[PDB]
């Protein structure tokens, strides 16, 4: 990624008459730094010369003057020469090391109708007339470049997010990073296969905010009353400013196949919200229900839970999935093997 910036002015000779403005553009992929120096000499002349100093954390790659590669005059300072035009640009590109930190650029600039050489460059305004006899400038700039960030961001998400059919939910994840700088657009909640909430869970929504040095990820939505009961693996995948991700596409795929976990993974569990019958079932002996009575009990649980479909229980069969004990305690075993238990005494009276 790129960032375009304007560096600090460390020093500038008030008697300079060339530099119009300086900007910087850093590419954090290549870690190339570009210093752009816009020039409007009062005395254009034919030739432009630039004595360039850079901090030890940079090493020069390219220097262009008026769009063309500058002749390298050679050597703390290095001479570059090229064409002088009234609206000119000197562009200096450096490789920044891995550390980054404060970067500096120093400049001694001239125009001249003479060939500009290392023996004839003036070091101060007062020596200009006797040497290059044109325009002159003298400045130093500084700015700060981030350290190379190779450490992935870390998501903290509940290991399990449980939601209920017919109800809304809201959970929260957090992301941190050593750089404390993130890419919120590339921070998502998704299933394995694509950047989408996933087939069967299209209702899964999220939003991302930066709160201080953390990301706050809201995971929320409304669960349809007829969505599939069971569990799903989903992933919080966050990207830092440098482009590091907590879990890569390859890693997610391996984790899904091997049944292992990645940072940011959670299990999304969809549950039915069970309701105890309010309608009383009357039995002969509350400790030994007859088979006829157990069927009354199953029907009453079905009545009190009308959104519980055959396909929602074990083996898609109400008789298999809703079992009733000798004391009328009812177990509802769902298609996924999870279960709810209703105490029989809650809704069973002795006749
Ligand atoms: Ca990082």
């Amino acid at each position: 990624a790129v960032t375009e910036s304007a560096p600090n002015v460390e020093y500038h000779d008030v008697k300079g008459d060339m530099i119009q403005s300086v900007t910087t553009s850093f590419d954090d992929t290549s870690r190339l730094l570009t210093w752009t120096i816009n020039l409007t000499p009062r005395q254009v002349k034919s030739n432009l010369g630039a004595l360039v100093s850079i901090s030890g954390n940079q090493e020069t790659r390219t220097v262009t003057i008026n769009g063309k590669n500058a002749a390298n005059g050679g050597v703390a300072w290095n001479l570059y020469t090229g064409e002088s035009v009234n609206n000119n640009v000197l562009r200096i590109t450096t490789q920044v090391n891995d550390t980054g930190g404060e970067v500096k650029l120093g400049l001694r600039l001239v125009t001249s109708d003479k060939k500009i050489t290392k023996t004839n460059l003036p070091l101060e305004f007062s020596q200009v007339a006797a040497t290059t006899n044109g325009s002159w400038d003298k400045a130093g700039y500084n700015t700060t470049i981030v350290e190379k960030d190779t450490e992935r961001p870390v998501v903290n998400v509940p290991s399990e997010i449980t939601v209920y059919r017919g109800e809304s939910f809201e959970y929260f994840a957090t992301v941190t990073d050593n750089s404390n700088a993130f890419d919120l657009a590339k921070t998502v909640v998704r299933w394995l296969y694509s950047n989408q909430p996933g087939r069967g869970t299209e209702w899964l929504q999220y939003s991302v905010t930066q709160v201080g040095n953390q990301l706050k990820v809201r995971i929320f939505g409304n669960v349809p009353i007829d969505t599939t009961i069971g569990d799903y693996t989903r992933y919080v995948v966050a990207t830092d400013a440098a482009g590091n991700v907590n879990a890569t596409q390859t890693e997610m795929g391996n984790a899904a196949v091997d049944k292992t976990s990645v940072n940011g993974q959670f299990k999304l569990i969809i549950r039915f919200r069970i309701k105890t019958p309010e309608n009383t079932v009357f039995v002969n002996n509350p400790n030994q229900l007859t088979e006829v009575e157990k069927n009354l009990v199953r029907e009453a649980v079905k009545k009190s839970n009308p959104d519980l479909r055959a396909q929602d229980v074990l083996n898609s069969n109400y008789v298999t999935g809703i079992t009733v004990s000798n004391n009328g305690t009812t177990t509802i075993t769902y298609r996924d093997g999870r279960k709810d238990i209703i105490d029989g005494s809650k809704f069973i009276d002795t006749r």
